[PDB]
């Protein structure tokens, strides 16, 4: 008995290879600016572009041509538009809403996930409704959130992903489109999203956040959520975090998802670009995902992984 | 879960495409695939099998020109079966151990030829002996376990000689992989890999095979699964570095089981009759094509991390597309 | 140690024999037609013939003498019976209702199972009724199965067999058979369904099925199907799907069933006319359900076995 | 699960005999049932056990005519104990290895006879000590291990010499197992298999079989469930094929745990008192006769392959109708 | 490694012994006549008798001194009291409430145990209210179960023990019991009780009761009976079952009981009477109980057993 | 479950002394009772240990006087502890294995006049030693591993020479278990046992044993608990009869892990400074006497079979009320 048998040629490694990634697994997350004829680098994310819906229309003909199966649309919410109670987050004239009615209408296969979350939308940046303590109010932000779920799914989105980290709020949402007649939108439940150094990066394009410390708390976040309705279930952060991906997925053998996020993509494209790490990396990063049992995972790496797995 | 309707309602991730691709928890792949190929002696040979309908037998420079194509499409390996002519087949089965066998020949010519490729000899004597059974025969007509196994050892070196970088020891006698394992790495072949067939069992499926190479108290009874699970702890402690259930479809808990009490490289194959029969049913009109595909994805769904497959060349074309 | 010992002699591969199939695990789907005196032949699934209800009737008494448990039900829909509301699933005086009352009163013994499904009585083929975008809709849908369900048991039928994978519909049916106090009709629930190649024969005689590659959903199906109160759960297809059966009898330890579908059926049948395959395979395809955890088996050959079985 | 009334009613499958007949699950069949049998000297003799009421002992003779019976009723094994003269009781035991013993002479009797008949014998010291006990003695009167293995090892040969097709080491010495195993294999009885009887307890439901063949230091503590898995454990390690819980239905969590731990071969015998017991009880009209069967079903239910039983003739009969 | 080595001495036989019975483990099921000054042997259970209350209140002193902690009440219905509605099941005068209010008495630390069944009470012996086919209704005879309960609640019973194998009774009789006010009065369910032949000797003392053949099914009547209130869970009968006492315990780790019944104390007795058992038998049986995981015995050697153990 | 209130009071139970009782999961008995014992040299000799209140260092005269109580109350077996003479403490521990030594004199003494009361010996030499340290030191000033275990195999032997039904290594060597039992084995001693201190501590708990006899890189870290598992395990592999946690109640979660992984006899000592500081509330009125029973109650709640602890006669004064 010697392990090193199967590794001795390609052929038998390829026999024994235990996940693959597919074009399947990936989600483009997408900034999306208003305004017609806009395209914005990052410089925290060298390769990202901020896009006006009419040029979003423009590169998703080539994520289409991809294969990639879905898109997660984040709006950069004019600041003008912030405001304490929120309430373009449920604008059906919001960028996210007019967003996605063109998506769905040019690109009928194409998923759109929308983000249901009230952080893009509050002048504190805050994912809720204050109190008079500043403290961010759970069933009161609720409330904003059903309206802003119900708004993307009156505009198409086949998909809302509540990125909130407010109690309840997956049953609350899921009661709401039930009720609406929206019987068929899925819910991608953000269930266990640790308050993280690793989103710095998304910015620029601890009383509700799990603590990183964490583990056994997350199996008792996403037990709730599919309880209350879910569809699919994810973790965010990604890499950091692929010991609660396996956890999750052993636990509760359902659809589960993974958000590579902007200060992993930043990272691993920082030293590409510096020499110090290959450009297969990416890959290699994208594999851990389905290793350790993500289904799909959202990552800024989708048209470039898409590229090389199509070759 | 408590998952409970209307909250959980399992249609919605079936409503769309992107839903159902995003969620979808196996694929098959190419690198899944092991093609079983029948080869003859002589030159320019090809022979159609009656009850594997599609199938030939094929003559060395035959194999060689269509593996051109299986390479072509990714196949990652091909798992020998000679077809041995009459004349050669004794008592003792020493054919088996023969230098210019077909099974050596062969692997020799592919080796060469296609080096990347991945080539599985067939361990055994029922091809090599003039009474057909799986080993040597005493005087009362049952298969002797340790003498089958003195031949088995000889015949396995042949084939690391001949360049296969794995031997799947087909016979089902006890304590045979250990003795292959042992003879190989004294011998200083380390790199062999052992595909022990481990839970083999006594099936009506293999019917066609018998007619495609010309030919109960070993192979396991098909009313045990728990007996398949101690098969197999004995392969992997005797040195398998890879284990196999045979037949397929007919034993896919079997698979199942295997894959999650080990975590093993775990294999299957679809056999002669399981082909027979879907072709059969395809070419009368009875099953869409389609029938393939699925039927290979439910050994991957099961845990198989290869397959063994007639069907491998236009399973591959199909992924293709 | 050497596991050859016990397999060197019949008797104790007797003793050690795992699984033994019988009779009591056999259950025999009948296609049943209108009229009187109709008796016809299915090419593409040699040896069953389709039956008016007076010649049914006739073939039972061999069926229940071999001691053949249960028959399965499928009435051949006239054509012109067919129609957008599927108002005949519910037709006291449809075929499957008939031929109910009619086997009830003459073999009171013998298990009807009858078919809970709108395929056979819709226009487009479909499991339910459409909305104006095509999609099965799931809870109007339930209306009409309810009220198929109700029929059956009014008709006698000890069993009811939903077949549809709309959500939900176990626990809406239990409820209306509960308040009408049907209350012990069993409810044996199709509750991994596979969207399958293998039921092309039962045609000639995705969004709702499941897809082949997905296990872990399966249990999903199932969970929920004995929370909403069936007795009994199925997989279909079967021999493709056995893993399945496996994992849904370790998890659940409920009466488990599974179909050996008209695709399986032909495809064992062909090669057995052809001189492939010997005929101890049906024996064999029979065991291996056993083996891998069902209770009982839909099969076409359950005439043939149930015969072999009783020599 | 989360099923509950009143959605889930378990009384629905139960309404009528079709839905029981699809849900039952657990069936015992002859294939399950083992016959002991006690086996006199001489010709043209039975006798009636007092203990045991309607159980012979049978010279061969007259066991190869009851036998006939058995075969057509199709019980696959006999497990034979020779009921020794007196005079051939000894202090080291030598009438256990003697060829002309009674064991040795039915066994090549029932194996010329009914050649797919099993025969599974006793290995034992007990039956042929004129102290009684199981092994020889030392001098404060207590049972040698490893002595008693000496004469174990001898008497298992001269059995499978027999043709005895297993061999079921009873004396619940440590270690014995393998050194029969080990004694088999060296003189080439390789298909030879050993039924240990693995967790045999010190019990007072043994009485009538002591009465049978005339006639806690070594036999299990009743109050002891964990140490039977560690029984087990050892005897599969030292090359059981099959293993034995006795008594039997008094252990029914036994042979559970037992199944449920190693998934091997599993047999428990319903001892000479269950059989009086239950018997007894039939006679006075105190229970019915449907008893044995279920008795025996119960045995199956917690997972038992085979059962050593003195009811194995009267359940075949009630199985055929 | 030996195993023998611990066996070889008494004192290490004792330090490693897993279980000890005491008699903490016992409940004496008693026989109780109408009348006054009755007893009656039974030919199939010797040394057992039927009692008059007054002469149960003078055996009970010797069971009490003994430390025997409960007594389980079986009454002897008169022929004339049974009737087609069960109605003398909850007369607040009949046998089981006039023992448990004497009892409760004069006894006030000994647990009484009374039977909560309609058996006893009707006329054609069966476990409830039929239907016009014969068939046992469910829900109706619950109706009269809950009244019976709510009768020896307010005799003083502190457990009752429904043995009926109605669906859903211990919900309905634990509303009931909590509604009234009966707050503390546990509900000893007879959860796995199945249809078997060991009965024989309390009648002279399938639709509903269990098949012997099935385990599975067993987990998930103890299951319901636990989630509808339970405080402890009974199988019956007992050594034939040992294998089910030893899964319900594993599987739910709640006070687990079992039912040593007349059949196995008869054919225990009889042996011991023919001198074909010695009389250790007895504690034998009674620690296989303990060592299979029950918590309780019911068993009719209680006093014998209770006897053996006091020395 | 789905147990839930109000359907569900766990307060019924409760309410009664009899449904307590019937409920109640585990009970002490004196059949779980070990009493350690310090044993001086010479006669008509007892000593007061100071940080050990109502305890006392006993000639073997006084061991053999008190040991009839103990024979009377029930407890199965003695835990015996030399108190070695200065005098007798050399740098190679040889009064370790001195057949006249207190504890093999002791023995002999128990084993005549007691014949059914277990002795289990405590084989170290830390008692032996002029350093104090648990072995043989080299020049550093740390334990050698095997030069320490020749010594203790002799210890070992010596004491089964002289009766001891159980021999019990404290040291906390790596391989010793396997080392004893060869060489008890070799010489014939084979129904000696070995109860290994499987999991032992590096503890402060310990504090008053020192004054009892006169007296961290080998025992345990307190912070570990898996740790234990694996010492557990090779303990069992290397032949230990029955294995022990120690210190007691600051470990009751090992001994319920170590129950749980291997189901085997399972040991735990309430140690020296347990004991003290239980007595001494007891004595400064902090805390009820019914504690004693409590604490002993909870180890067999957490799975332990045996218990040594030197409220052993108290406890056992109590159970019988
Ligand atoms: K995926
Ligand atoms: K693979
Ligand atoms: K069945
Ligand atoms: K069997
Ligand atoms: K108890
Ligand atoms: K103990
Ligand atoms: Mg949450
Ligand atoms: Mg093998
Ligand atoms: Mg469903
Ligand atoms: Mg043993
Ligand atoms: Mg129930
Ligand atoms: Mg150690
Ligand atoms: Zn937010
Ligand atoms: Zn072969
Ligand atoms: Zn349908
Ligand atoms: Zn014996
Ligand atoms: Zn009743
Ligand atoms: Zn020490």
């Amino acid at each position: 008995t010697r392990l090193r048998r199967n590794r001795r040629d390609d052929f038998s490694r390829r026999l024994v290879r235990e996940n693959v990634l597919t074009v399947d697994d990936l989600i483009l997350p997408v900034f999306v600016l208003d305004g017609v004829n806009q395209r914005e680098s990052i410089p925290s994310m060298p390769g990202v572009e901020r896009l006006s819906i009419d040029q979003l229309l423009i590169e998703a003909e080539e994520w289409v041509a991809l294969g990639i199966p879905a898109l997660a649309l984040f709006p950069v919410t004019p600041v003008e538009k912030k405001s304490l109670d929120a309430a373009e987050a449920y604008n059906p004239e919001g960028i996210a809403q007019r967003a996605t009615r063109a998506l769905r209408e040019r690109f009928p296969e194409l998923g759109i996930i929308t983000d249901v979350a009230l952080d893009p939308f509050t002048t504190h940046g805050q994912c809720g409704i204050l109190d008079d303590d500043g403290y961010v109010l759970n069933d009161v932000s609720i409330d904003v959130l059903v309206r802003q779920a119900l708004s993307h799914a009156e505009a198409g989105a086949q998909v809302v992903a509540p990125s909130d980290m407010m109690d309840g709020r997956i049953g609350a949402i899921r009661e709401a489109l039930e009720s609406a007649g929206h019987t068929n939108v899925r819910v991608m439940a953000y269930s266990a999203k640790y308050a993280s150094a690793y989103y710095g990066p998304f910015r620029d394009a601890a009383t509700y956040q799990m603590d990183p410390a964490n583990s056994d708390e997350a199996l008792h976040e996403v037990a709730a959520d599919l309880a209350e309705g879910a569809d699919m279930v994810m973790v965010k952060p990604g890499m950091p975090y692929l010991d609660i991906v396996r956890r999750v997925k052993d636990e509760f053998r359902a659809p589960t998802f993974v958000y590579q996020v902007s200060g992993e993509y930043a990272m691993h494209m920082g030293a590409i670009q510096n020499g110090w790490l290959a450009e297969s990396v990416i890959l290699e990063s994208l594999t851990a995902f389905k290793r350790a049992g993500a289904d799909g995972i959202l990552t800024y790496f989708a048209k470039q992984a898409a590229e090389q797995l199509r070759r």
